């Protein structure tokens, strides 16, 4: 078969990638909180590094006590060990993605890993 | 020492996560191209899957020979032996994201790796 799979997400839809486009490096979630929410719950990870990027609003995230502000641009990676929690701004939503990967597993990239055709 | 690191992205700004943010997963770079533009060479990669989510404008892809459409809000998962080669629309720039990661590296995600804190 096709050495890609695709798919469209609508703008304020909420959604995991991994299984839809069978990913085998990662999880991708796509989500976003209404003003005044936030995830009800506060979480770690085992082995999984987790990137935030953060695509439209803003808001805050609580890493291991601290929280911080987030907006429109913030990048994070957070180690297994950080607990966290994020949510939105109280006069603003906030719209994130979060990359799951296994920590400490990436080996070559970009130069190490690309290949350029003729 | 911290559990996490955070940076601020400009709008239209290029740059590549992995040093900046001490990755250990994965390498994520943010790009665009103005209208008419597209990336110079065709590449595949060696071991490294690799995701594209376009978050604003409009354009193409070519994997393999074959050319599909892009928009804001498509997400797409390339094997490694997929040669790809992105570019604009004629009439729209593009602005996307590239995730890569160890293809196969995953094994536990969120159920299976998540941790709740009570
Ligand atoms: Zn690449
Ligand atoms: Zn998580």
């Amino acid at each position: 078969m096709k050495n890609y799979q695709k798919m469209s997400v609508a703008q304020d839809a909420r959604v995991e990638l991994h299984d839809s486009l069978a990913l085998t490096g990662a999880e991708v979630s796509i989500n976003h909180l209404p003003a005044g929410a936030g995830v009800p719950f506060v979480h770690s990870h085992k082995q999984n590094e987790e990137i935030y990027g953060i695509l439209s609003g803003k808001g805050f995230i609580t890493i291991d006590g601290e929280k911080i502000e987030l907006q429109a641009g913030d990048w994070l990676r957070i180690a297994p060990d950080g607990k966290r929690q994020i949510s939105a701004a109280s006069d603003s939503p906030i719209g994130f993605l979060c990359i799951q990967v296994k920590a400490g597993s990436l080996e070559g990239y970009t130069m190490t890993d690309g290949v350029v055709q003729l």
